[PDB]
């Protein structure tokens, strides 16, 4: 383990989360950046092949745990359904520069984008934090006059509705360790905490763009009502799969994935 790693752990014990991430954020600030026009690059990953014009392109989460990997499952529940490949977050491996903004993170993701799929449709796709990171570059993409035919975000709990976010950090936190298939080491902590400052001063932008809220079907603590889901503050469609925050997306990959070749045509509409 590591220092880093540790704490981490012993913050979700203690319920200090919020106060370790802001550390994390602190620390960052003192390894290498990129700004998006200095000549980072990045490249997509192929994940699985399928029938159709439109590929599904999975954006990597901002958990320390995060990944390209985070869409095996997905991937391999959609292979034969529609092409799939996942852009990873920059920063969580070995020599890889942190973003100064969520402008220089989009701009080389969507470089990478428009470099692999050229004129070929695609949709966006994200879940949690990776789901902002999903629709910013989304919107990046629009704005350089690619634009997504559509972005399908996974239990996103945008700014300003965070109340069950912050209401379970700890919880989250000790799943993060029961899910870590990906170790977290210093790299990957200091890139969570760039990241989760990032994400958390950043504000969508209204684009118009077809959208799918794909929900967790319960909880992961009890709730009063029904306040505790996922949100997202312009026009979408919105279904609910089984699983929580976490399983949904893992366990019950294979229900995503019908939701989202309905969504490309397999329903009727
Ligand atoms: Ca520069
Ligand atoms: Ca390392
Ligand atoms: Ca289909």
């Amino acid at each position: 383990s590591s220092a880093l790693r540790d704490g981490y752990r012993q913050a979700g014990v203690s319920g200090r989360v919020r106060s370790y991430l802001d550390l994390l954020a602190g620390l960052s600030d003192f390894r290498e950046h990129f700004d998006g026009s200095d000549g980072f690059s990045l490249d997509l990953v192929d994940m699985a092949d399928g029938p159709g014009e439109v590929t599904v392109i999975c954006c990597a989460g901002t958990a320390a745990i995060s990944g390209p990997h985070e869409f095996t499952r997905l991937a391999g529940a959609l292979r034969g359904i529609a092409p799939v490949r996942a852009v990873p977050q920059p920063g969580y491996e070995e020599g890889e520069p942190l973003p100064s903004s969520m402008a220089a993170v989009a701009a080389v993701q969507a470089d990478a984008v428009i470099r692999t799929q050229g004129d070929k449709p695609f949709v966006v796709a994200g879940h949690s934090a990776g789901a902002l990171m999903a629709y910013a570059l989304a919107t990046e993409l629009l704005d350089r006059g690619h634009p997504p035919r559509g972005v399908v975000l996974i239990d996103v709990y945008p700014p300003g509705h965070q109340d069950a976010m912050n209401a379970w950090l700890e919880e989250l936190t000790a799943t993060l360790f029961d899910r870590e298939t990906v170790r977290m080491d210093d790299t990957r902590l200091t890139a969570l905490g760039a990241y989760d400052r990032l994400t958390g001063q950043w504000r969508p932008r209204e684009t118009g763009l077809p959208t799918l809220l794909v929900s967790a079907g319960e909880p992961m603590g009890p709730w009063p009502d029904d306040s505790w889901k996922p949100t997202w503050p312009f026009e979408h469609d919105t279904v609910a799969v089984p699983g929580d925050h976490f399983t949904m997306v893992q366990e019950h990959a294979d229900a995503i994935a019908r939701h989202i070749d309905a969504w490309l045509g397999g329903g009727n509409s």
